[PDB]
C-alpha cells in the first residue's frame, strides 16, 4: 500500500466543505443544499511523483474531539461573503491545538466562493491570518473548480513537511 494521509475538512455551516470535496472526488457541482452529518471519501492521486491514498473526512458545520484526534492535516474553510465563518477559524484552530497538545498541526486556510461579487472578507486579511499561523492560504471556487486540486495537494505537502521535521 502507498502512503495514506488522513485529511479533515472543517468550517462553518454552508461555506462549501461538501462542494469542494465532491469536485475533488466526482468532478461536478450542485446548487442544492444537503447538510452534512458525517461523510467520508477515498481517492488515489499522484502528488510530486508520489502515489498517495487520500482518506477524507467531510464534517458537519453545526463529534469534534474525535476527528481532531484522528486527522493528520486540516482544511480550514471559510466563505469570502461570510464574515462569521472567517472569524470561526480562530476557534477551530484553538480546539485543534488543545486536542493534539501541540503548536504545530498541518493546516491550510481556504477561502471559498471566490466567484461571488461582494466579498466581505478581503484577501489581505486572510493572507495576514495565514502568515500569523505559519500556514498556506489558497483561494477556491467549488462552482468553477478553480484552486480545488491545489488546496488538497498543498495540505498533503504540509503533512510531508511535518513528518520530516518531527523526524
Ligand atoms: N457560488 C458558489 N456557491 C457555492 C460554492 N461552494 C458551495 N456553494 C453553494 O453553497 C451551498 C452550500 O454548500 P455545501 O457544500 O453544502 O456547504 P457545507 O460547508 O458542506 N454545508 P454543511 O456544513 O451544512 O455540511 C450550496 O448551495 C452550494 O451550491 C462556491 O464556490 N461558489
Ligand atoms: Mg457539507
Amino acid at each position: 500500500g502507498s502512503t495514506e494521509y488522513k485529511l479533515v475538512v472543517v468550517g462553518a455551516v454552508g461555506v462549501g466543505k461538501s462542494a469542494l470535496t465532491i469536485q475533488l472526488i466526482q468532478n461536478h457541482f450542485v446548487d442544492e443544499y444537503d447538510p452534512t452529518i458525517e461523510d467520508s471519501y477515498r481517492k488515489q492521486v499522484v502528488i510530486d511523483g508520489e502515489t498517495c491514498l487520500l482518506d477524507i473526512l467531510d464534517t458537519a458545520g453545526q463529534m469534534r474531539d474525535q476527528y481532531m484526534r484522528t486527522g493528520e492535516g486540516f482544511l480550514c474553510v471559510f466563505a469570502i461573503n461570510n464574515t462569521k465563518s472567517f472569524e470561526d477559524i480562530h476557534h477551530y484552530r484553538e480546539q485543534i491545538k488543545r486536542v493534539k497538545d501541540s503548536e504545530d498541526v498541518p493546516m491550510v486556510l481556504v477561502g471559498n466562493k471566490c466567484d461571488l461579487p461582494s466579498r466581505t472578507v478581503d484577501t489581505k486579511q486572510a493572507q495576514d491570518l495565514a502568515r500569523s499561523y505559519g500556514i498556506p492560504f489558497i483561494e477556491t471556487s467549488a462552482k468553477t473548480r478553480q484552486g480545488v486540486d491545489d488546496a488538497f495537494y498543498t495540505l498533503v505537502r504540509e503533512i510531508r513537511k511535518h513528518k520530516e521535521k518531527m523526524s
